[PDB]
C-alpha cells in the first residue's frame, strides 16, 4: 500500500 512497487 502507498508505495506501490511489487505491491505494498
Amino acid at each position: 500500500p502507498x508505495v506501490x512497487x511489487e505491491x505494498k
